[PDB]
């Protein structure tokens, strides 16, 4: 696998200096699936993007309400592995589409997943995102859900939810992200940084092995890929006083086509590791 190991003044200088970025960037395969691998009728209908599509061997297949039919089955969303390759600590997956609302909600029963990750602007809620949420209450496939409380704070909207199905009930936490710059500047890092460190903690609050956190933008990969790279390399310039986003972001487009999916989103995650590391310093 492709590595650069950044120790702290190559990161901050590696962040600014966009040419060798790009250089590095653009040859990182997308690792792309042929959509002739979901040639399914009606399936198109379940995708934001045709050419976006989830790799096979790291796919999320729902398994109600008909696990015998392949578009029942179909989600667009793959299963990624974490910071030293530990196996399905996140999902990426696209923003639902009217017709996925309900599917979405199955994936978020079906794999436990206590923390939602969404990063999308208010401005984008008629292209990029479906509003999945009830204002309080709603039900889709035997699963109730019941927003319990919204807190918003400066860097994002935390909902806790209530799931209900059947006898059982979970606890979701739904964290909004608002703050998604139009120019990746440094100056627009630090609210991303802070949204990584907070879901990290919450994640940890879960206790041992937790569960699947789902993180979407419209597409799944790009403003998704940020956010897992950065929560990845957090990890390991915590525990190794490095950073490589290299080949953190080819172990992301192993398990899911085009994580990253822009040269400007690539710097942007060095801008966020830089300010991290110069917090950490100090």
């Amino acid at each position: 696998s492709p590595s650069r190991v950044l120790q702290a003044e190559e990161l901050h200088e590696k962040a600014l200096d966009p040419f060798l970025l790009q250089a590095e960037f653009f040859e990182i395969p997308m690792n792309f699936v042929d959509p002739k691998e979901y040639d399914i009728p009606g399936l198109v209908r379940k995708n934001r993007y045709k050419t976006i599509l989830p790799n096979p061997h790291s796919r999320v297949c729902l398994t109600s309400p008909d696990p015998d039919d392949p578009l029942s089955s179909y989600i667009n969303a793959n299963y990624i592995r974490g910071y030293g390759g530990e196996e399905k600590v996140y999902i990426a997956t696209q923003g639902p589409i009217v017709s996925t609302v309900a599917d979405f909600w199955r994936m978020v029963w079906q794999e436990h997943t206590p923390i939602i990750v969404m990063i999308t602007n208010i401005e984008e809620m008629n292209e990029k995102c479906t509003e999945y949420w009830p204002e309080e209450q709603v039900a889709y496939d035997g699963v109730e859900i019941t927003v319990q409380k919204v807190i918003h704070t400066e860097d994002y909207r935390l909902r806790l939810i209530s799931l209900k199905s059947g006898t059982e009930e979970r606890g979701l936490k739904h964290y909004w992200f608002t703050s998604w710059p139009d120019q990746k500047t440094p100056d627009r890092a630090p609210p991303l940084l802070h949204l990584v460190r907070e879901v990290e903690e919450a994640a940890q609050q879960e206790g041992p092995h937790c569960a699947p956190i789902i993180v979407h933008c419209s597409a799944g990969i790009g403003r998704t890929g940020c956010f897992i790279a950065t929560s990845i390399c957090c990890q390991q310039l915590r525990q190794e006083g490095v950073v490589d986003i290299l080949k953190t972001t080819c172990q992301l487009r192993q398990d899911r086509g085009g994580m990253i999916q822009t040269c400007e989103q690539y710097q942007f995650v060095h801008h966020v590791m830089s300010l991290y590391e110069k917090q950490l310093s100090h």
